[PDB]
């Protein structure tokens, strides 16, 4: 070709290309192969010069990126990275990518990615201040609430998202939902902080009501937990208010486990109290200096949950990538593990996907492990950012009750989007679960392909 | 300096400056007061001749403006005033508050104020659709449903919305909540009518629920009112839903109580009358000409019917300034009057005011009379316009239910900023309840300025 | 109800005492109505200016847009930053640039604009972070269609550099959005010699008219004051008709020819006054040179005009009311016969009504004749007007093609001014006729009369 | 984490190493920091491009518009429809872009684009459908003040045309959007002639400082590549100015004149050469007829540099990279003492260092003398600038106002690049100043200058 060099872009690619030509999708409608050639080249990219000034009054220049990939279903929606390492092939892999698990939630989101090679690490506020007012300057003649709407990730939080919004209304004259990730007081939603974590559990308390004929929910049942940001508390306190009992939960340098697996839980003090550790960026084992905490808690000390947790019903890997192996897979398969969702992204590996599956394909119904993979389960952030959109667009904030519904709703979307696809191109064997992994993968692209179709995109 | 006598907007800014140097604001928060000197100067001010045609063919000239003060919470949103007096001064002195009082309800709305020196006060209708054409075809390139939404005030009734919302639409080819206080047929709210009266009680209902903890409501409540107008009328008939008494209303001339002040209230039809005579501008006094209310009321000449109660337990000033003396408030006091919020606006005299609040620190919790600035207690009129807006946005009018229940919230909402605003920097001694006047005049400021300086508008 | 404006009233009320005091409201008696039209602006926008200083603290500071009038072009006129800046001065200053655009003959509506942020003390970066703010807001009011500034006091080509860019941003397009642009990016030769030219052009027409072609600027002794672009280029034209020019000054002092009879400024020494100036120098440093000191003498904290002896022509080209009423009669015992401004409105009140009440009292060539800013001080308006052309042309013309337009620009507004009093406020048989009184009603005229025809005023 | 873009990288690094070897960074230090903000595109848009082809078939090809640079005019520069299309190979010719419309001294900013769509084998209404595609995006990022494309390798007056033409439809505004249009929507004269007389009135101006006036075009020996307008119309010009043609050439030979020392090509073969390109036949053809065969040689699959014996001047008017280091040799070994380009790029880096090094080996007009093409090269894109200022103006000038302005252009273009080379890069006394370092420098100067007036960089 004449095709830049673009690995991490022509990997997300393949991957997808792959897992449908592994389907039957293409068996069936061998024409969306040309939606896939279509889909694949972004409706629009905009790089642009930024240039700032630094703490010593010195000109500094970045780039800055905004891939529009897909809008057939709803206005560009995706996150801004700042990070020295962003270029063109990263953020077209992540805004790919986006498409999808946007598509996948039900809502009326495209998909996009941008951000810039500025480096946040030893900026100054004011610095970062700056670098959001030049950012914003260009970005804003590209973006608004019914064209395209980003958000935080990497290098992006609350602080700049403020700073990007200030620019903007400046710039636009007008106050619109064009970001999402805003503060309560400024069009930010309730049930925000809570997203990801409580939208992990509603999504598996729609797996075990669908695995189990509506005979189990999360009343009683043991939640072994990892990792303790954002993902981990808020999905323990959402397993506690349904009647679950989290017997774990982590930080890179332990776990701490319930002493009696049987009985006991997290409650939520402990949580508040591991959250007030987190924030002051101090170690969970440092609980265990106390006495009260000390006498129920185990603290193993560079251990994961999984193997020391005993007999549990529910895994919520929500620490980082790949803090799941093959080996601690089986051990929650034999434990008598039958539900397990990602809250952080890749969290299981290959070789614990392939067991959960391997299980699935061998075992009828609910004597099957299912897995759900992030994409799908830790889909709550996004879903969120649609009900922030929706609240920004009226002007009127809703409840917290409110909120957390449609959140529930919209999980159970992403849910059924991924059951019914796999049901129809990689339909299981009589009683065999279908693959949430497979369907959740394939789900995305065959909702939009066919609405790109609909619009003349392809034909 | 250089800055033009704005005698009206320097005491508003002073009297706000005063509020906060007076609480602990700046001893926790020294950085606010940068705060305080930008949001001081308007984001933008569009000043514009106005050329019209009058009933004689002869060219006149007005002068327009439109005060863009705050847009941090929102799009600007504020009244428009037709009055010979009008200048910049009292516009920004006006659009100033309104920042913080459309602030304080805890919706997403900036604050501004505009409006001329044209005088309505002997203007044909169709002269006043002249001015209003003439006025809105420069203010329509400066506003718009997301960016600037007028209303209603002195001078501009549903008459000149209608006017000028027609020329709005004419020139800008487009149908959206650009004003608020439309005819009901082309996007206005029910409960418009009601808003500010039983947004009243509905914010009182708050105080009486939070006072006795939950132990007592309106129900069985005796409450004196002041005032004939819309505020008065819908106030006494919520009060009668919420299955209270309302032992008196007042025009100017004179007080119309019942006889009997233990047993007997206004009934619905009671008012209907009283809202017909008001129709028809005659005198409350005349009701007394008929027999059957004769019997029920006592009519008062040139009295207010604070001492002519006896016992209450409410009262809602809702007449005029100025209408409740210190004397009355002793008054009041003695009869065991425990709640008093204005209808109007600066309803109680300074005299009043220090009374209820030296009351409310020498009684704890129930003991105490309650009292609540109109800023606070008559949003309702504000609280249903961000319904309206949220109506137009998606083009679908709400039931009156809906609306009704929304506008109940909303009042809850600016009772809480109140309270949580008052405990924080104005933090009363053990069982003192929290003063609903200083946590009133505090809260809209605080939201404004963490907001700006998360918008970066300040650092 | 309405806010004192002390400074705009009078620039009002003096306009409507030159009209009554005239024939136009006799002839034309529905003009009555446009002057109250006219002077309401169509469209002020002031706004709030949030920017950085070189110690990181957030400043504010006021912005401000006066958009006047606009039937005879986009509206136009300079910004200024300085802390004396507010609403009242911006509306005075924003009147008068209705009248003088207008006289000009050029499409060009009238106002002002700037800021009470002080360059004083304030860094390169400072202003840069300034300009940026600034432009943040007022892009969205302005544009080559809608209204086109330029600079003033407080406002130079570095200030309209960093106003081009940040508006060249936010709009992403390239347009004569300003005037007083870099030779390379818009802007227009002859813009430096354009206000000294236009006011020594405008003076020529004058001589010959007063003299009937009998004297010109050859063999005239002419008092300048000021040493900037203005005072400088107005000298080396005067130079090149034949005339002498006998002082310039600085804020310091003045330094004048010891022989104001018979000797002059040379080009030579007026390209050392500017050497000085770009290196922020006082003219008084030019007599510790031996040369310089023999030739000129130095007055500390004098303005010229008591001090030139004889003169024949004054130019003050240095700042506002810096010819009191006093000066003015020194000028005219001094025999002086033609006065004109390079600064803007250099003469006081005081002084013109000096000069038209000698104009009155003294029959033809024996009167000092005054010509007001509006028409003679118009020569850097004027080229503002042919820089908007250049660019709307996308070219940039020779000095000689902006030179020549020029000429023809301040010829016409001196013609419109002679004819429009001859007409209107007729002089006594062989008394000068008041330029002041024919181009207040010429400006005043040509702006109703295009407001009636649109429809402004009826 | 930046992407390998070879091409843009090398000319960078070779415009770095052209400013580093000078005066310029000793006398202006701070203009180190402008090369690094200047070298980041303003803004780069990439759009999926959808189209229909003949059988019904959906295609998919990529667009792109770099937006360069815009300090001193709205982004100019073509459009290029050839299957090697990327980002890399169009901010290469981008940033080549902003200094070839530097040096015309009009308000030109500078900018590439166009899409790997391949008109190869295409019929006329797949490149009508693929224009509407293509603009439908390309038209929100473009206009008459922002961004005005024009043509280049695969987009002709065809492509300009539909381009135009959808423009048009969706903006719902006729304004001087893309250059090199019909003669009667907006055309130009002279954009037929504009690059091939530009290289000639550019090389006018070498002989004559060269020889100090001494020697022209008047009895010089011409060889010229390629066949196409930009060689025809070089021809023509060498002609009236009493030069001899002894070459042009095609892509499958040369054609040459047998006796290259005294004999040219003539008008009249010019015309048969035109009339045979438009039927898209090959050069070839015309020693089939007996007059031409006597006349002249063919040579299959040469071009004609190491053929045409001695010769004075060399003008490659056919391709980029049609000069190698050999050829280059070879041209300095016929004697050749003046070459500057008709083709864009059409020396090779190493014919350009083998000029530069003879230049600063041999005194005076010993030397070949090679200018660079943003310099020599620029006719067209002035022209370019002419046809905006047409459209501006709302007239079509005569054929002899465009020359005129061209011939002006071309003047400043020379006179700009010598002076800038005599004071940055001062050659030995008797050596010719470097019109590479001193056009170099004269475009970064001019693009850098306006950028810190305008705040793109402090």
């Amino acid at each position: 070709s004449n095709l830049p060099v673009e690995p991490e872009f022509e990997q997300a690619y393949k991957e997808l290309a792959s897992t449908l030509e592994n389907s039957t999708l293409f068996q069936k409608n061998p024409e969306y192969r040309k939606a896939l050639a279509v889909v694949s080249v972004p409706e629009r990219v905009i790089q642009f010069r930024v240039v700032w000034e630094n703490d010593k009054g010195e000109v500094q220049v970045n780039r800055g990126f905004r891939v529009q990939f897909n809008s057939a279903l709803g206005p560009y929606k995706g996150g801004l990275r700042f990070h020295p390492s962003v270029n063109l092939s990263i953020l077209k892999f992540l805004g790919f990518e986006q498409i999808f698990k946007n598509a996948l939630t039900g809502l009326n989101m495209g998909g996009g990615k941008g951000g810039s090679d500025f480096d946040p690490k030893g900026k100054s506020d004011s610095e970062i201040r700056r670098f959001c007012v030049a950012f914003m300057t260009e970005l804003c003649r590209h973006i608004g609430a019914d064209t395209d709407v980003p958000a935080g990730d990497i290098g992006v939080t609350g602080r700049e998202i403020g700073y990007l919004f200030g620019q903007y209304r400046k710039l636009r004259n007008s106050w619109e939902g064009v970001l999402t990730g805003k503060g309560g007081s400024w069009g930010g939603s309730l049930i925000r902080p809570e997203a990801t974590g409580y939208g992990v559990v509603y999504y598996v308390e729609h797996m075990i009501a669908h695995a189990t004929n509506g005979a189990e929910s999360f009343a009683g049942k043991r939640v072994a937990i990892s990792g303790s940001g954002n993902v981990a508390q808020y999905a323990a306190l959402k397993v506690i208010e349904l009647g679950g009992r989290v017997v774990s939960l982590s930080d890179s340098q332990g776990s701490l486990i319930v002493k009696d697996t049987a009985k006991d839980s997290f409650t939520p003090a402990e949580i508040d109290a591991i959250a007030a550790l987190k924030v002051d960026r101090k170690q969970i084992a440092e609980l265990v200096t106390d006495a009260a905490f000390a006498d129920k808690f185990t603290y193993l000390p560079g251990q994961r949950p999984w193997v020391h947790v005993g007999a549990v019903d529910v895994a919520l890997p929500s620490a980082t990538q790949n803090e799941v192996s093959g080996e601690e897979a089986q051990a929650l398969i034999a434990a008598g593990c039958k539900f397990i969702a990602e809250g952080s992204n890749m969290g299981c590996t290959q070789a614990a996907i392939d067991a959960f599956e391997a299980h699935r394909e061998a075992n009828k119904g609910a004597a099957a492990i299912w897995y759900a993979p992030g994409k799908a389960a830790n889909a709550g952030g996004v879903a969120v950012s649609g009900l922030e959109m929706a609240q920004n667009s009226a002007r009127l904030s809703w409840t917290a009750e409110e909120v957390d519904a449609r959140l529930k709703d919209i999980m159970k979307s992403c849910f059924q989007n991924g059951l019914d696809t796999a049901k129809e191109y990689a339909t299981p064997a009589d009683g065999i679960l279908p693959s949430l992994v497979t369907g959740s993968n394939i789900a995305g692209f065959t909702k939009v392909a066919a609405a790109m179709k609909d619009q003349g995109d392809w034909w």
